[PDB]
DNA sequence: CGCTAGTCGACAT
DNA sequence: TCGACTAGCG
């Protein structure tokens, strides 16, 4: 996520209760839910111990939002998209480091500090949220494994009406563009929602309120396709992003400098960083549950060629995405692994 | 002082 | 893929 975005537009936060959302449609990042459930018995995962926790501790998020007459739809994370896979190999290195030297203290004699390196260890596979898609289904909830991050398809979801808002420990999708974000909500149903329109209501943003400058600020901070620029930070971008008043943001990107008043020479590759983390935002691919096909986040726009971004997801057949989306077809083998079918009485 | 980067308990049961 | 907290910076 963006770094302490929450508090620096925690102006535009109100505190909620899920209740508001009663008869309608919420879609879930059900990574948050399935990680808080996997730190209850870490260890046992680390060590391949049979355990299914994580499932019982979503179905509980989930039979509260049923109860509260909240119609959920459970979404996950699908393939690892390329723009992303720096951040993703540092995750790894983390884990199987975390791993190993648990496992060591396991054997040292230090338990406390070995449970606390198996929290760092916790990896969230796709074989566990299938586990908890099997559960939600039993339990008549809609699911949908989105193709590539989970974070563009909860963002379409909400764009495109299916959903009124989304449930998230991530602040990515305010970047995405969501309209309504419910973050750090407990079993109760007790929330913290913003509204992108109330965006408006941060002084500190200035006229830094609109989809496109907000989200140029959100890549500058840092993000998980563009690292930023060393000393740069969510105050400084959006100090930039203020000062200056020039349409195309290139130009802008390579006065950083001189809107801040320092010495910040900007490297050749990182306006192409830049560009490439700006299209991943806008037109990473998602599935459309209704028409059941592959589609980039929004519609492309006539200054870009679709044919170069393939780092924001390939495209794969439709018949194959709808398994995946499904959950049908394993990620990682493109098996077919069940035979779950919509038809035989979200999609349609 | 304001801001960024990194650490470690919390996460949760 | 978290965030309070804070060393340590300009
Ligand atoms: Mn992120
Ligand atoms: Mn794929
Ligand atoms: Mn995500
Ligand atoms: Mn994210
Ligand atoms: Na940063």
């Amino acid at each position: 996520g963006i770094q302490g975005l929450l508090q620096f537009i925690k102006e535009a936060s109100e505190p909620i209760h899920v209740r508001k959302y009663k008869g309608q449609v919420v879609a879930v990042d059900t990574y948050c839910w399935l990680h808080k459930g996997a730190i209850a018995c870490a260890e046992k995962l680390a060590k391949g111990e049979p355990t299914d926790r994580y499932v019982g501790f979503c179905m509980k998020f989930v039979n509260m939002l049923l109860s509260h007459g909240i119609k959920p739809i459970l979404v996950f994370d699908g393939c690892t998209l390329p723009s992303k896979k720096e951040v993703e190999r540092s995750r790894r290195e983390r884990r199987q480091a975390n791993l190993l030297k648990g496992k060591q203290l396991l054997r040292e004699g230090k338990v406390s500090e070995a449970r606390e390196c198996f929290t760092r260890s916790i990896n969230i596979t796709h074989a566990m949220a299938h586990k908890v898609i099997k559960a939600a289904r039993s339990q008549g909830v809609d699911c949908l494994v989105a193709p590539y991050e989970a974070d563009a398809q909860l963002a379409y979801l909400n764009k495109a009406g299916i959903v009124q808002a989304i449930i998230t420990e991530d602040s990515d999708l305010l970047a995405f563009g969501c309209k309504k974000v419910i973050l750090k909500m407990d079993q109760f149903g007790n929330g913290l929602e913003i509204d992108q329109a109330r965006l408006g209501m941060c002084r500190q943003l200035g006229d830094v309120f609109t989809e496109e400058k907000f989200r140029y600020m959100c890549i500058l901070s840092g993000c998980d396709y563009l690292s930023s620029l060393r000393g740069i930070g969510l105050a400084k971008a959006c100090k930039v992003l203020r000062l200056a008043n020039n349409p195309d943001i290139v130009k802008v990107i390579k006065k950083i400098g001189h809107y801040l008043k320092m010495n910040i020479t900007v490297p050749e590759d990182y306006i192409n960083g830049f560009i490439r983390a700006n299209n991943t935002f806008l037109y990473q691919l998602v599935f459309d549950p209704i028409k059941r096909k592959l589609i980039p986040l929004n519609a492309y726009e006539d200054d870009v060629d679709p044919e170069t971004l393939s780092y924001a997801g390939q495209y794969v057949d439709d018949s194959i995405a709808l398994q995946i989306a499904l959950g049908n077809k394993d990620i990682n083998t493109f098996e077919q692994i069940d035979d779950y079918n919509p038809d035989t009485a979200l999609y349609f």
